Formats: C-alpha cells, structure tokens, sequence
C-alpha cells in the first residue's frame, strides 16, 4: 500500500511529464499522493504560466471581504463583511501599509506561532472567488483555465450531458488571510497555483479520517453543528494544529510558494493562511475515481452555504434521493 501514513507528497514532473494532466494525476495516485489529501507539484523548469505579473493593477475586487473572527485563539469563526471594492494595485499598497503588512519574523514557524497567536485579533481583507484567470492562453501544460470540465467527466463516466460551466478563481490575500476547514463542493478536487507573492501555509486532513475532524468540529462549534449537519460546508470554522494535536485528529501541513501548484483530493479537508500579498488560482476538477466521492458527499440544505449553478446537475444525477432537499436549500 502505497503511502500508508498519508504524508504530502512533493512532486517534480519534467516538461514531458508535464504535458498530459490527468496522466500526472493518476501517476501521483498510484504512488499514494491522494492519502494525505494534498500534493504539491513544482513545475518544470522549462514552464511558466505567464511572462510577467507587471500589468494585473487593474484588476478589480468588487467586494473585498473582512474576515473578522470570534471564539478562542485556537477555535473561532470568522464571518466575511462586505468592504467598497477597489482594484488590485490598491489592494496590495493595502496589504503592504502599517496596519495589514507582515511583521518581521526569522522562518516559516515563527510566522505560524505568529498567526495562530493573533489571528483573531485583527481583520484582514481579501478578494475571493473572482472569476478570471492570469495564465496566458499560449501556456499549454497545467493552463487552469483550459482543463477538462466536470460536467464532461460526468459525461463521460456515466452517459449524459448536464448543462453547467467549471472556470477558474483568483484569490488576492495578504497577512493573516485565511481559509476555513472544508472540502471542496460535491467532494471535487481542487487545483491551486500561486502566481506571484507571499507564500501560502496549508493545514490538510488525510479522507480515510475526515470524519475524525467532522466529530471534532461539531464538540468544538456545538451551536453551528445543530443548525447545519454539514456546517463545515459553510466554510467558517477554524482549528489550530495545537487544538488538533491535543485531540488526536490527524493532518499534515505545508507552505505554498509563488510558482508551486496545489492539489487537494477528493474528501481532503483543508485549511490554511497567506503569509502576505499574494494572488492565487484555483478551479475544481474530476476524475473517474471522484465520482463514488461525489455520490456520497454530505451536503448542506439549511441555506447558508451559498448557491452554486453547476452544482445542481452534480446532485440531481449523482445524489437523486437527496436533491429535492438540497434544492429547497438553494
Ligand atoms: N481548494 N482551494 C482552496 O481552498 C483555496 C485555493 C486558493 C486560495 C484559497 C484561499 N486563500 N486564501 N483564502 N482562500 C483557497
Ligand atoms: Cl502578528
Ligand atoms: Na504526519
Ligand atoms: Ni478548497
Ligand atoms: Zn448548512
């Protein structure tokens, strides 16, 4: 068995390797890439995704967020207050000014000391979820914006088209930024490359024992837990490495750096921080091994998770008792 203590695996394709996407995944499964929950892969020297970041001030983040946060150092909620939108240029003269910059610290831990300390002591902004894409449309191996959609996978897998769209995200962060405990929509997995800046500390549970965190968070968010029995899909809880060694969960965590991609498995809880400015991309994906995934993943109908198109046809073929509810949710 292949990777039996569900480490993350660091991957180093060469540009042949590179070319094939769903052949690199699978590879990385048949060494037990998927067991941790997360990989990183560091690209060939050969690729690049753009020629320069010199020309993305313009951008705009329509609504930046503030996460501001709750509870305990180690265990809180953060809730996400709208903010005036602004562009990418202010948003990085932002996260560079006094109030949001990185402090001085001497290596990647002490950051991590740092943040889980004082996290919630403060409330950075970022931008999430902006559709769009930067790698330029003449980067042909790992291009984000040009992998195979989900609704063909499904397709394919099982015999009938569905409507819905699958397109990329970029993510603007800065010092204290932060992702919540989830797995993805559906159970799907995500790919996550970071194009230019800080780097990007995840936090990963292992699928075989998500359901350990899932018990965990419903002692440790008793409130939320009996409104929602998927709340974790709201995508608002945290709980420090310390809170989760104290109880036994297993995980694993690694930083992120510009130019590294991210994959995280079907199932593969997740959580983590942004070290500074930085833009990220991120999409879901599938392969054949999802769709079992998809077809037993948890889901929330108490209205608070959000509303997601494309997320429709995935429930109504794959969960067919389970959508009626779901769709009142929506
Ligand atoms: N699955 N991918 C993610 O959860 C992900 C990907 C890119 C960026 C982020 C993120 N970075 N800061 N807040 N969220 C999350
Ligand atoms: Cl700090
Ligand atoms: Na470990
Ligand atoms: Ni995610
Ligand atoms: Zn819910």
């Amino acid at each position: 068995a292949q990777n039996p203590n569900c480490n993350i695996m660091i991957f180093h394709p060469t540009k042949e390797e590179f070319n094939d996407f769903d052949k690199y995944i699978a590879y990385m499964e048949s060494q037990g890439a998927h067991r941790a929950g997360l990989a990183k892969i560091i690209p060939p020297k050969e690729w690049k995704a753009r020629e320069t970041y010199d020309n993305i001030s313009e951008i705009l983040i329509a609504t930046p967020l503030q996460q501001v946060a709750s509870g305990r150092a180690g265990v809180f909620t953060q809730y996400h207050k709208k903010k005036k939108a602004m562009t990418v240029g202010e948003y990085r003269h932002l996260a560079n000014s006094k109030k949001y910059q990185t402090p001085p610290h001497q290596n990647f831990e002490d950051l991590e000391r740092k943040y889980w300390k004082n996290r919630i002591y403060n409330s950075p902004i970022y931008g999430a979820d902006i559709s769009g894409s930067l790698f330029d449309e003449n980067t042909k191996q790992w291009n984000l914006g040009h992998l195979g959609t989900i609704q063909d996978l499904l397709e394919k897998e099982c015999g009938v088209v569905i409507e819905g769209v699958n397109t990329p995200y970029l993510y603007f962060g800065m010092w204290k930024t932060t992702f919540a405990w989830h797995t993805e929509d559906m159970d799907l997995y995500s790919i996550n490359y970071l194009h230019l800046g800080e780097p990007k500390t995840w936090y990963v549970v292992p699928p075989e024992h998500g359901q350990r965190l899932e018990r965990l968070a419903r002692e440790l968010f008793p409130g939320s837990s009996r409104g929602c029995g998927a709340f974790l899909r709201h995508k608002v809880a945290l709980i420090s490495p310390t809170v989760l060694k104290e109880n036994g969960i297993p995980f694993n965590r690694i930083t992120q750096e510009a130019g590294e991609f991210m994959v995280t498995f079907p199932y593969g809880y997740h959580a983590g921080f942004n070290h500074g400015f930085n833009c990220a991309e991120a999409i879901n994906f599938a392969t054949p091994r999802w769709i079992d995934y998809g077809k037993m993943a948890s889901q929330c109908s108490c209205g608070e998770a959000r509303v997601t198109f494309s997320m429709d046809a995935f429930v109504r073929i794959l969960q067919p008792e389970r959508y009626d509810l779901w769709k009142r949710g929506q």
